[PDB]
DNA sequence: AGACAAAACGACGCGTCGTTTTGTCTCGGCTCCCCGACATTCTC
């Protein structure tokens, strides 16, 4: 009835990150959390791997 | 090729050593104490 979910995006250096409380059922629930970690590299890398 | 490290450019721009030159409060009235020197007399 009540679900925690995890939503993770993958890049080349980036992991979005977002947790929320949904309940679809009712049209209810809220966001509990929201980030983007980075990996810092050059462009170089980026467009030589 | 990328993107960081720093040299180069700018007119601009202000600091900096070594010396020279410049600027720096002013006058009025009195009173009463002390001392110094130089003349005379007098004592020793």
């Amino acid at each position: 009835m009540i679900k925690n979910i995890l939503g993770l995006a993958l890049g080349t250096n980036s992991i979005g990150w977002a947790l929320v409380k949904q309940d679809f059922e009712n049209k209810q629930g809220e966001i509990l959390g929201m980030g983007s970690r980075i990996i810092p590299m050059s462009q170089d890398i980026l467009g030589d791997f």
